[PDB]
């Protein structure tokens, strides 16, 4: 069926204080089917709070919109994110001793472009400890990848976390 609405959502901040839920859905349906698009505002005065949020149909739908970036709404250059800690490393575990860094580069480029790939080695002996770290250009990459419950790589099943 349906993929879970929170991971069909972009929060967006940085609105113009000028942008309605109507011009907020007119500029993001050119990438896919709103279900939903609210800018919040003070409950007194009406007053933009100046972020909103836009529920997408599906999340290929999501993708194209954050390939779409960057995003000038009503004039202003806003910042559209998944449902925040916005990194743009993660960590990741279990590759044991064989895995190399195109094993991790092969897989890894098709959620972001990496800038660094550190598989991680002993201080005193040099053997491989099991672990690397990769960063890419942008947090949309982490975004995605965190919120996959499995990741193989080299055949083995990988812890991935954000990394700080
Ligand atoms: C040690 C390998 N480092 C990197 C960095 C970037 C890319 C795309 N590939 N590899």
């Amino acid at each position: 069926p349906k993929e879970p609405e929170q991971l069909r959502k972009l929060f967006i901040g940085g609105l113009s204080f000028e942008t309605t839920d109507e011009s907020l859905r007119s500029h993001f349906e050119q990438w896919g089917t709103l279900t939903d698009c609210v800018v919040m505002r003070d409950p007194n005065t009406k007053r933009s709070r100046g972020f909103g949020f836009v529920t997408y149909a599906t999340v290929e739908e999501v993708d194209a919109a954050m390939n779409a970036r960057p995003h000038k709404v009503d004039g202003r250059v806003v910042e559209p994110k998944r449902a925040h800690l916005t990194v743009k490393k993660i960590f990741v575990g279990g590759i044991k001793e064989d895995t190399e860094e195109h094993h991790l580069r092969d897989y890894f480029e098709q959620y972001g472009k990496i800038e660094v790939i550190e598989i991680m080695t002993d201080r005193g002996s040099g053997k491989k400890r099991g672990f690397a770290f990769v960063t890419f250009d942008d947090h949309d990459s982490v975004d995605k990848i965190v919120i996959q419950k499995y990741h193989t790589v080299n055949g083995h099943n990988c812890e991935v976390r954000k990394a700080l």
